[PDB]
């Protein structure tokens, strides 16, 4: 069996996992625990950090023997299962499409990543404010983008949705007033956590303890 | 002919650049002026941003009215151009190994861009410091990665070549001791830019005029 290697929180391996409950591939999680503060002990990572045989050793990870795979960056990983399971795209239109909305659904997931891991509360402070003013309009451009679609590329759904559902999921639990320009982007949220395996995913116990962010986050740390 | 939009800067669109010269694709750059300090004035594209019919306005854009595309986001447009060029995997192996050095190479430019734009002295030192002890381990990491290879795959250049060749170029003139003595690394960065069209290129005035980023940065804002 495959094994995706994570910390035990969403963070952001959250797409992957989601990608895997939506194609009900058999995988095994390996979960890698942050002792309790002060020390945030992360010796079981630490330990196997580089005897895994990775080129680029890091979390996410992902590793099939049988295939002969050991990969890690999240992109990477999630286009290389997006392309085993067919959730790309089957025209060039339809791959600029998706590239386009993978870079934005990356852009505001690290604009939230640095704010939930701000040092201080100046730094989120300054962090939040860019977000609360800035995305308002890129949630727009989204909508406007989806129009009518069911999903991203129209009735298929590819792998980009599972990013895109993943920040806009975090989004609407950091400020759900950030949705009152675009109630398209609520119901785009609402068909995707209703397919079946993403439903199965998100009401188990092993989704439900995760957090969004690590313990040393000024949101998210715990559930 | 197609058309390159984006500040007058190497910034996040060297890569693009340096494999537009690599193909010798004929196109236009349309080039937007940032103005003197104090104002940065940047009203030419302010004024066209939201009049080019693109999804998601940003610099850079890339428009090819002959073929019906119209490309935002710096990774879309470079793989769009890849994929057109031939300079994409012939192999899932090759497509895995190019997709995790395409994300190292990012992670690296967003760090720098970081510190680059950092708003006070304190966040510059501290993201310098990050820089200086956490870049070494993945300086050796890719160049573990290339070991004796030309290039990321072999012999054969790919788009994540001119990626990494950029942030290396900017980490070569921003902290040489990285490099100075990182010997496969420094062959990797003097083969492409031996390359003729990327010598042409890089002896052209159009790039020898090109600063590294935008006139506020703490770093690169001139020539
Ligand atoms: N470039 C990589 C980069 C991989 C990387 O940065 N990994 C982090 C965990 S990642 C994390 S803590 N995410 C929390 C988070 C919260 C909210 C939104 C987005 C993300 C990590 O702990 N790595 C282990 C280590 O450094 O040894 C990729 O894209 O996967
Ligand atoms: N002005 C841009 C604001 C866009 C932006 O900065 N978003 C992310 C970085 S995400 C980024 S710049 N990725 C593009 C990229 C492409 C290729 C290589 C490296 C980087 C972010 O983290 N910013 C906020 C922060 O610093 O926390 C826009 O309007 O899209
Ligand atoms: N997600 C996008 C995000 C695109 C984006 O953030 N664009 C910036 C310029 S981008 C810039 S100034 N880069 C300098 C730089 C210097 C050194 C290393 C890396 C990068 C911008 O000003 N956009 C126009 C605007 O906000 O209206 C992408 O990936 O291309
Ligand atoms: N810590 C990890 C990683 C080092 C790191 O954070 N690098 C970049 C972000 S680049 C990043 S986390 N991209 C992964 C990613 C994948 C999918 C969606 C969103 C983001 C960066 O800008 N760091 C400095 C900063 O944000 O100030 C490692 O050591 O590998």
């Amino acid at each position: 069996a495959p094994i995706l290697g994570y910390w035990k929180i969403r963070g952001l391996c959250d797409p992957i996992r989601l990608l895997l409950a939506h194609t009900g591939q058999e995988y095994e999680m390996k979960e890698y625990s942050i002792g309790p503060e002060p020390g945030y002990d992360i010796s079981e990572w630490l330990d196997e950090k580089f005897n895994l045989g990775l080129d680029f050793p890091n979390l996410p990870y992902y590793i099939d023997k049988d295939e002969g795979v050991k990969i890690t960056q999240t992109v990477a990983i999630i286009r290389y299962l997006a392309r085993k399971h067919g959730l790309v795209g089957e025209s060039d239109e339809e791959t600029i499409k998706i590239e386009m909305v993978e870079q934005q659904a990356i852009e505001l997931t690290l604009t939230c990543k640095r704010a939930f891991y701000s040092k201080d509360d100046d730094q989120f402070n300054q962090l939040k404010e860019e977000i609360l003013t800035s995305f308002p309009r890129k949630l727009i451009d989204l909508a406007k983008f989806l129009g009518e679609n069911q999903y991203i590329i129209g009735d298929r759904i590819t792998y980009v949705d599972f990013m895109l559902w993943s920040i806009l999921d975090y989004l609407r639990l950091f400020e759900e007033s950030l949705f009152d320009e675009a109630s398209s982007l609520k119901d785009y949220l609402t068909r995707i956590e209703s397919l079946p395996g993403i439903e199965k995913y998100r009401s188990s116990d092993d989704f439900k303890r995760l957090p969004i962010t690590a313990p040393m986050a000024k949101f998210g740390g715990s559930i």
